[PDB]
């Protein structure tokens, strides 16, 4: 486990064939170990926007914000704070959800990605902080499971790491 976190592993049943969905929608191993932190079942079933609006609101299995979405990505170019409720394409296009992850960690850059997509403008502004490392942390450390035995990239096993300890 990372620092003073607790972390393991449980069985989500389903969760498998949604991994292999997410694979054959373009998804990396990082984007899977991204995907494998934000919710369970790799699904969008959070509140709308996980409860928040604007630039803040959250969108896909992937949780991404509206102002990295409407900053990177081609389907939201030109758009404003005030038109989050267009991410929610996101929220019926894996394709889509995927695309547009793409083009955002292109746009900034992983690290500079890891920080918007933690903290929004603010990240992105002072992207060095000991809770974006954190975030960062966590989810390498997911990866490294799932690089470790391939299994993991299509079994039912979610990994997880408390990422506030
Ligand atoms: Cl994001």
């Amino acid at each position: 486990c990372p620092s003073g976190a607790t972390c393991g592993s449980y069985t989500v049943g389903g969760l498998g064939s949604r991994k292999q969905q997410v694979r054959n929608a373009g998804g990396s191993s990082l984007d899977l170990a991204v995907a494998m932190l934000e919710t369970e079942r790799m699904d969008t079933a959070y509140p709308y926007g996980d409860n928040k609006s604007g630039d803040a609101a959250n969108f896909g299995i992937f949780k991404q914000n509206w102002l990295m979405l409407r900053s990177a990505c081609a389907q939201f170019g030109g758009q404003g704070a005030g038109q989050y409720d267009n991410g929610a394409a996101l929220n019926s296009s894996l394709g889509q959800d995927v695309s547009c992850l793409h083009q955002s960690q292109s746009h900034y850059g992983l690290d500079a990605w890891f920080a918007g997509h933690r903290n929004g403008a603010s990240g992105l502004s002072s992207p060095n902080t000991a809770d974006i490392a954190a975030y960062k942390a966590a989810v390498y450390w997911i990866k490294a499971q799932l690089d470790a035995d391939s299994a993991n990239l299509g079994n039912d096993t979610r990994f997880w790491v408390q990422v506030p300890a």
